[PDB]
């Protein structure tokens, strides 16, 4: 009987109008926790919004899109729960305007295209992105941080951001898109589908 601990816990995202954002939460515990977004106590209910679970419901993605300003700007609030206890944590969001970008924010300057591979085979999505700080990558496919280490070495990014599938399966396929983020904010590229045939 472990309460719930969170694994990846969320972080404040400066957003741009129009665009998308993304909170990540998962906990840990025994027996397994249960994961869930809110704002200010009522729960997330709008039509722009989304929550994907993963890990059996321990892990949940906030998705917004598109992102408006003022009214997205929030605080909101990941809770991880089981039979032990709670525990929460939050995640603010700030959403600026095109006009209202620092030069340092992110920018893909070329992002992901379509991409069709033939199972057991290499595909490489590509893309590049700039900023100040440089940004780091980071790929999502189907809404979902892509995890390198649940691959089993058939994927990894490469150094330079684009992301390498070794021997791919049908299981690869679907919705890619590059995240772009530094102290500036994060930017979204434009969604590209990876097909396996
Ligand atoms: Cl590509
Ligand atoms: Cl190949
Ligand atoms: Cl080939």
């Amino acid at each position: 009987e472990e309460p719930p601990r969170f694994i990846k816990e969320p972080k404040d995202q400066i957003g741009v109008s129009g665009g998308v954002a993304s909170f990540v939460c998962q906990a840990t515990g025994d027996p397994k926790p249960r994961v869930t977004w809110n704002k200010k106590g009522k729960k997330v209910n709008s039509q722009r919004f989304e929550t994907i679970e993963f890990d059996e419901s321990a892990g949940a993605v906030l998705r917004i899109q598109p992102l408006r300003t003022p009214r997205d700007e929030n605080v909101y609030e990941c809770v991880a729960q089981n039979s032990v206890g709670e525990i929460t944590v939050h995640a603010k969001l700030t959403v600026l305007r095109e006009d209202q970008l620092p030069s340092g924010f992110p920018n893909i300057d070329m992002g992901p295209q379509l991409k069709v591979v033939e199972r057991t085979r290499t595909a490489t999505m590509l893309c590049a992105a700039s900023g100040n700080p440089d940004p780091e990558i980071t790929w999502f496919k189907d809404f979902l941080p892509v995890d390198p280490s649940a691959s089993n070495g058939r994927i990894k990014q490469l150094r330079s951001g684009a992301l390498q599938i070794e021997s791919s399966e049908e299981t690869d396929q679907g919705k890619y898109e590059c995240v772009a983020t530094n102290s500036a904010g994060v930017r979204y590229s434009s969604p590209a589908n990876l097909y396996v045939r």
